[PDB]
């Protein structure tokens, strides 16, 4: 996260840190708890991931230093990537992790509400991007979960900012015209959380941008409201 500040413990209890174990253990991506065996994240996170056996989901983490060999985690039973996904820049950048065991909800780990289809018209004015990602293009994973408040940008303005790309309505953009606050390397897969009527909603999934926090280059997020039926298809299968 660029231009962000340290989160407080329990502030983003749906935020997870997804680690890979191959070749050595390191943070891979962010994710959000959406159900008691379900993590919503970005499809591009699994580039070169040949098996869910190398994945570890850590919930209830503020500091990466809380993670050692004796720290509990959730194993991943299945990786579900949207089957129209090709690359982050073309959209469909969404994946589900089916966990091997159930998350016990509490004040340190609990789900974020998905957006309502009826609320595709609501204007979100209180949106935050969170993660342990870089603070600038050449940096390192941060110990403490960071947060940054960022305004949503219309599809029309985002398209003007990304000449040569096709910014679809399945993408949602967020950033200041002057830049300064954004997601960066290591934040992808994490949430873009917006508070509306005292309820937090998973509005976006951190996906891509041209550089980090650059002037007139908003961060591009998977527009979660456009995938609610796809999520229910995969999580509520009979
Ligand atoms: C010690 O542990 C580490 O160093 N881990 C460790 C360290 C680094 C990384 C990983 C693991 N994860 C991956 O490589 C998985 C595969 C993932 C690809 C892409 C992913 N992109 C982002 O996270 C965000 C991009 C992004 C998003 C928005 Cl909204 C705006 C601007 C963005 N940026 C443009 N340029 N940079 N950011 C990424 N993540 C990293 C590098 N790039």
């Amino acid at each position: 996260i660029v231009g962000g500040t340290a989160s407080v413990r329990g502030e983003w209890p749906w935020q997870v840190t997804l680690h890979t174990t191959s070749p050595t253990q390191r943070h891979l991506c962010g994710g959000s708890i959406i159900g008691n065996q379900w993590i919503l994240t970005a499809a591009h996170c699994f580039y070169g991931v040949e098996s869910p056996k190398i994945l570890r989901v850590y919930s209830g983490i503020l500091n990466q230093s809380e993670i050692k060999e004796d720290t509990s985690f959730f194993g991943v039973q299945e990786i579900i990537i949207h089957d129209q996904y090709k690359m982050a820049e073309s959209g469909y950048d969404i994946a589900l992790l089916k966990l091997e065991t159930t998350v016990g909800y509490g004040d340190s780990q609990r789900p974020i509400c998905l957006p309502s289809k009826g609320d595709r018209n609501v204007i979100y004015t209180d949106c935050w991007v969170t993660g342990w990602g870089y603070r600038k293009l050449r940096d390192k994973i941060q110990n403490t979960l960071q947060k940054a408040k960022i305004p949503l940008v219309t599809n029309e303005e985002c398209q003007k900012r990304y000449r040569g790309h096709k910014i679809t309505h399945k993408m949602i953009c967020a950033g200041y015209r002057e830049g300064g606050k954004d997601a960066c390397k290591g934040d992808s897969g994490g949430p873009l959380s917006c508070k509306h009527n005292e309820v937090w909603h998973l509005v976006g999934i951190t996906s891509w941008g041209e550089g980090c926090a650059q002037r007139e280059r908003p961060g591009v997020y998977t527009n979660v409201v456009e995938y609610v039926d796809w999520i229910l298809e995969k999580t509520q299968a009979v």
